[PDB]
């Protein structure tokens, strides 16, 4: 009928098309986060120049709107128009999930939890190896780059193609690039765990595999992982901030990845965010924030956003591991 378990609202009728303009949006207050996209805006500025020339029009208006108070009843003043997303149910109720990027804990000598090894390219031998054997010690110990505390992070890096490792001494937080592959074909975890109705295929994501790997024993864990015999190894590379697909920094909280025939790279969202408790449940409440599409996604598609949280700990608590709703309004100057 009209769940509202996940954020979901019923307030603003019901949408006959993908956009449609609003006097004012549904949105009491002002952004929260103008500091944040006046940076975000900025490495547009310097890292896709072509990107910035072709919005700054509509960044150069958000800008002094909120420069003059950025409350949402003031933004015709400033030739800024609100077209309101139908979202997922025509509601205007518009899937939000969320992704972060992990600094993975590990050290150079297996001590206490950090039991879980990270390798460099080993010789051909070494490669026909499958996850199962690796993990049962196949490979050498001088392959081994580190040794996380956790296994299945480890996997969830196998799948980004790289992460970034702190090894808890003080020194430049360490990242790893993509180097090759064992010989075995990779097999879907997040398919094994549908069929198991470990979770349902609407809320698959990484998120959701990490998700069970917390909520699960080691044991557990690693007899889920063996079902991919698909193994990584990585090599040590220079460290670079995050980018998204478009190139450009992504700020914590004020950027998003989207479907680019939806939502093109460039495009200004004004949104009102479900916020989570610490057991990833919608508490309630929303945050109004102002972000850019600077990435995209394998399965971000439609108007589905993934909302970049940040880095570290806490952007991982933000993000949470299924979907959620908030109300999103794309914001253009009309010619």
């Amino acid at each position: 009928s009209k769940p509202t378990d996940r954020g979901q609202q019923y307030k603003d009728g019901k949408f006959t098309q993908p956009f449609s303009l609003v006097n004012q949006p549904d949105a009491v207050g002002a952004p929260i986060n103008a500091g944040d996209f006046a940076e975000q805006i900025n490495h547009i500025r310097n890292s896709s120049p072509r990107l910035y020339g072709n919005q700054s029009n509509v960044y150069n208006a958000v800008q002094e709107w909120l420069r003059a108070g950025g409350d949402t009843r003031n933004m015709r003043q400033f030739g800024i128009d609100a077209w309101q997303m139908e979202g997922a149910d025509n509601y205007g109720n518009v899937q939000f999930t969320g992704y972060y990027t992990p600094v993975i804990q590990a050290r150079h000598t297996r001590q206490g939890e950090f039991q879980y090894p990270i390798y460099r390219m080993p010789p051909k031998r070494g490669r026909l190896s499958s996850r199962a054997e690796i993990y049962a010690g196949a490979l050498s110990d001088k392959y081994i780059l580190a040794y996380s505390n956790s296994l299945m992070d480890n996997f969830i890096m196998d799948v980004q193609g790289s992460g970034y490792i702190d090894f808890g001494d003080g020194s430049p937080l360490n990242f790893f690039s993509y180097a090759g592959k064992n010989g075995h074909a990779y097999r879907s975890i997040g398919k094994v765990l549908i069929d198991r109705g470990e979770v349902k295929k609407e809320d698959m994501s990484m998120q959701a595999i990490r998700h069970w790997g917390e909520t699960h024993s080691e044991a557990e864990v690693r007899e889920l992982l063996e079902q991919n015999p698909s193994f990584v190894f990585f090599k040590p590379q220079s460290f670079a901030p995050v980018k998204g697909a478009s190139a450009v920094p992504l700020v914590g909280r004020a950027s998003v990845a989207s479907d680019r025939s939806i939502i093109p790279p460039g495009t200004t969202l004004l949104a009102e965010v479900p916020l989570l408790d610490n057991n990833g449940k919608f508490n309630g409440q929303y945050e109004l924030r102002l972000m850019v599409a600077l990435d995209v996604g394998g399965a971000i598609k439609g108007q589905h956003f993934a909302i970049y949280q940040g880095i570290g700990p806490e952007a991982g608590h933000r993000a949470g591991w299924y979907n959620h709703y908030g109300r999103v309004w794309v914001l253009k100057t009309a010619p």
